[PDB]
């Protein structure tokens, strides 16, 4: 099973200048809980944005060019990325925009954080078709002293 996990600001913005400009510790904790002990697939730009391997997860990087770091696994196509995960129950695709576009048709589940923040960005999550997806979990949180925007954790499953 392939799942996508992402945090979206207004208008599906996910990034600007290879960074995420907001800071929502509660959402990063949600990301860690939902990805730990699973393989994570990311594009090369997202690997550069994170800047280090994510511990406790098999890190698989898509790039058309040879890898430059043997602490992670490098692959050259979507099918190779999936194969490199082996026989696991759930593969987590962690972006960025180009990678989400390619894996969305293959995904059965979306873990989305909707952040009430207006961000100029240069990268968006794919337009997906709402009729294809059932919301099975949602949890809203107001802003607090640690999280400066309100946010909604949602899990959607392909109908
Ligand atoms: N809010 C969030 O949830 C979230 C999550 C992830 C990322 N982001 C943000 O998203 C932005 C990065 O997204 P992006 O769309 O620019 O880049 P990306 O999807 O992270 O990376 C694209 C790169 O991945 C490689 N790639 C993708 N598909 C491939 C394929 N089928 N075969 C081989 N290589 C492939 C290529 O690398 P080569 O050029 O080396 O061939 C391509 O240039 C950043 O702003 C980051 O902060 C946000
Ligand atoms: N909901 C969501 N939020 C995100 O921030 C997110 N980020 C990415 C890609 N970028 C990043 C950037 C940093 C870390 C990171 O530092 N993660 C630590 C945080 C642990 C914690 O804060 O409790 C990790 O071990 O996962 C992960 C992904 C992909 N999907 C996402 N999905
Ligand atoms: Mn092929
Ligand atoms: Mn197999
Ligand atoms: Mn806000």
């Amino acid at each position: 099973m392939i799942s996508l996990i992402a945090a979206l600001a207004v208008d599906r913005v996910i990034g600007m200048e290879n960074a995420m400009p907001w800071n929502l510790p509660a959402d990063l904790a949600w990301f860690k809980r939902n990805t730990l002990n699973k393989p994570v697939i990311m594009g090369r730009h997202t690997w550069e944005s994170i800047g280090r391997p994510l511990p406790g997860r098999k890190n698989i990087i898509l790039s058309s060019q040879p890898g430059t770091d043997d602490r992670v696994t490098w692959v050259k196509s979507v099918d190779e990325a999936i194969a490199a995960c082996g026989d696991v129950p759930e593969i987590m695709v962690i972006g960025g925009g180009r990678v989400y576009e390619q894996f969305l048709p293959k995904a059965q589940k979306l873990y989305l954080t909707h952040i009430d923040a207006e961000v100029e960005g240069d990268t968006h999550f794919p337009d997906y078709e709402p009729d294809d997806w059932e919301s099975v979990f949602s949890e809203f949180h107001d802003a607090d002293a640690q999280n400066s925007h309100s946010y909604c954790f949602e899990i959607l499953e392909r109908r």
